[PDB]
């Protein structure tokens, strides 16, 4: 699938920060009708303070579609998670805590259960050729390959990770289709490199069972119907 994406900060939809306008609610009616199945928020001012996590914006939003929405930013407690799913999000996106405190998260799975949880990891190309998973783009390498890390939680049930390479994609994809292979219950989520069709074309036939696109599709590339009509075909 095409899974279409925001980033939100106060309610502003933003082009990582370039500003699109504040009217979020139509742009993801819009992605939905198209025939999206899934779409992908992300909480910048959440994940810059989780005590002003948008909550109420999020409530709207996922009140006015009718597709389930993965939302991100800011997780960093079994209550923001909590929070969220309350709030109507059908999966909760973690990332700097899935790679800081596994065993805390991996209690999460068994509480909320693997099909309200996204592993987002940010994986970095090293010299050898390791998939090194980082916290962050402007953060070093933690020290954690992603084959280590998805071994970690297989126990209590992965289902969702979101890979983002951060070393476009119409390049060598071998990345998605290692893991992917080696992973085939996984379902892989790709995000970054979309800058036109021709990345998404790209992907087909790695394995790779979401593809999250944001900029591309506010910068006019392409539609959400074409996207998926290229991804189907």
């Amino acid at each position: 699938m095409i899974i279409p994406a925001l980033d939100l900060i106060g309610g502003t939809v933003v082009r990582v920060l370039r500003d699109y306008g504040n009217d979020p609610l139509p742009r993801l009616q819009d992605y939905a009708a198209q025939g999206a199945g899934v779409l992908h928020l992300v909480d910048l001012t959440g994940a810059k303070d989780p005590a002003k996590r948008q909550i109420p914006l999020i409530k709207t939003l996922v009140a006015g579609v009718n597709v389930p929405v993965q939302v991100g930013g800011g997780v960093r407690t079994e209550e923001d998670v909590a929070a969220l799913l309350k709030a109507g999000v059908a999966r909760v996106v973690i990332a700097s805590t899935a790679v800081k405190s596994p065993d805390v998260v991996k209690g999460w799975f068994e509480r909320f259960g693997a099909q309200a949880l996204v592993l987002a990891l940010d994986v970095r190309i090293d010299e050898h050729g390791t998939k090194q998973v980082a916290v962050s783009g402007w953060q070093e390498n933690s020290g954690v390959s992603l084959e280590q890390l998805v071994e970690t939680y297989l126990p209590v049930g992965l289902k969702h990770v979101l890979c983002t390479d951060i070393s476009t994609l119409a390049s060598n994809v071998s990345l998605y289709e290692e893991v992917c292979a080696r992973y085939p219950q996984i379902a892989f989520q790709s995000s970054g490199g979309i800058g036109d069709i021709d990345d998404i074309a790209a992907l087909r036939g790695t394995g790779v069972r979401g593809v999250i696109v944001g900029r591309a599709l506010l910068e006019g590339k392409f539609t959400v119907k074409e996207a998926i009509q290229c991804w189907q075909n």
